[PDB]
């Protein structure tokens, strides 16, 4: 009996658009910030977790305003990720 | 007697399009998440393995999930790899 | 009661003009240079704290000092950052 | 007294193509996998080592499945490679 | 009482040309080599430090040096730099 | 009194161009390799030590065979490499 829903990640080219995308994701919804992953290129990602309504917001809300100081180059919702995908997930935590 | 077959690989440009790609091919198929890597220029890569027909169509998912959000690089099925590609495959577990 | 609010980001394209702008961030207004990261495809990141009047001023500076020796990929001033926000900037404290 | 000939090598663009080459550099010929190394900017090596003919034959085969797949940035086989080679070649063991 | 003035940089796209310049660098004038950076993308970044005449020769001769082998990306002669950019410049000893 | 002249230098774009070099450099001329760097964009440098003679004849060599198989970014001889260089070589040993 081991204790540790929704997943929303912007993709950004540089550091600067993320954090942006990062502060417009927690101030517009209740979600958690649980990812933070820097893979080469300049492509930076943030990941949130949360409600689904919640993180549907909060990507949103992080695109109008990282698109408005930098480049995005994606961003998703996966409402019920599958449970291997959180091996994927906690390595960016 | 020490105890540890096809496998399937998606590479995108961007880790949201590849954990897109992951999410859909453990979605679609019997298989298991067995590796991830990202290498410089912005590649990342998944890696499943199971039964052959499951691999199959895990990889067919991942890339229609994918190339809805990114840009897939490549993708391939092993059917049967070398016991030497293991040692690669290993690597990125 | 554990003890540790502007924050300022100029992200340049190499490492130099990063320089000048944290040298032109600090000298020209009551500033804390509090983080500095590299992130690939020579992204330079450099970021300050302060009141809000002092960290505008900072990034104006730092920008102009900057955008004579390099290029400004871009920069951003978040006047009261989401407390959530610091698990991302401590990263590159 | 202590103990540890032709080395075999292709460079991809992408680890897909990389495993692609090296699954069938191993099935066409008696090879060993000697070597991996990723580089940044996307490349990825994998280095073979066995007799002449056997060499030749797997970098051939690397090649024309490697093709197929992704891009193959360069290939090479060297067949007695300078000893001093060594202490760069055991780097990407 | 702890014990530890212009700052001369140089960045190019590849080591090469870098270190011609650190040698022309070191030649030209009475500098210390006091940084040395590598970011991504390439690019290398040589420091030295002395008087302000002297790194100003400095940073005139690495120049010369390096645009005949390779890619200057910048160069910068900061006369007093603020002491808080010593927190980033120790980063590079 | 303690015991530790020319520097020749080749720069390529991918591992194989370099290794091919490296070795190229080894059987044409008396040098040691002695460096040997990866700096991200896929440049990858190797560094031989010797007389003047030996040096210049082992670059010429090794860009001979490196021109071949893949891209030289840049090569270059220094005859007496200054003292403080050694600081920056002995990083890539």
């Amino acid at each position: 009996h081991h204790h540790h829903d929704a997943l929303g990640l912007i993709e950004t080219k540089g550091l600067v658009a993320c954090i942006a995308a990062a502060d417009a994701m927690c101030a517009s919804a209740n979600v958690e910030l649980i990812g933070y992953e820097n893979i080469g290129s300049g492509l930076v990602t943030v990941m949130v977790k949360g409600d689904v309504g919640a993180v549907k917001a909060s990507v949103d809300s992080g695109l109008e305003s990282a698109q408005h100081i930098g480049e995005v180059v994606t961003s998703l919702v996966i409402a019920r990720p599958h449970n291997d995908i959180n091996k994927i997930v906690i390595k960016h935590k």
